[PDB]
């Protein structure tokens, strides 16, 4: 592949990387053609890497996707849309994972990763982590069986991003 300027990675296999870093510092640095955005199917930005990645834009975020759910409804769960990326990206795309707070399928989370095959490069964080729910250990094994395209992960947390390496091969 080509060389690119993410910097600092981890390698975890041919086209997967990692690496501890806040997404919303990590876009800025790098502008990135596709930012990855952990949405909801409201495009509602409040919270975890939405709500980071909305407030970095000054809102921008939101009042596209207001915009962009009034004319085209919810997304599915599993589903995305690309975006504008603002001020950290060419483009975002949102990309839903289950939430699995709310019951939702944790089977949907291969069907939201395969949203990274059209891509060939992207910015991500680990889809359903966080406040969605589910183990980042099984994400971060989702993605690597899903995702075919080069993805540079951001994990927020030190202690986490330590033992997805740890428990990795």
């Amino acid at each position: 592949s080509m060389v690119n300027s993410f910097s600092g990675y981890l390698k975890l296999t041919d086209n997967v990387y990692i690496k501890n870093a806040d997404i919303v510092e990590e876009a800025k640095k790098v502008k990135p053609t596709v930012v990855v955005n952990a949405a909801d199917v409201y495009l509602k930005h409040g919270g975890g890497v939405a709500g980071a990645l909305n407030k970095a834009t000054n809102n921008a975020m939101q009042v596209e996707s207001d915009d962009y759910i009034a004319t085209n409804g919810p997304l599915k769960v599993g589903g995305s849309c690309v975006l504008s990326g603002h001020n950290l990206a060419k483009h975002c795309l949102h990309v839903v994972g289950p939430n699995v707070n709310k019951g939702e399928d944790i089977q949907l989370l291969k069907s939201a990763y395969e949203n990274f095959n059209q891509h060939e490069v992207l910015l991500a964080p680990l889809l359903s982590a966080g406040i969605f729910g589910a183990d980042p250990i099984h994400s971060l094994r989702v993605c690597v069986d899903t995702v075919r395209t080069n993805v540079y992960l951001a994990v927020f947390d030190k202690n986490l991003y330590d033992k997805l390496v740890s428990s990795f091969l």
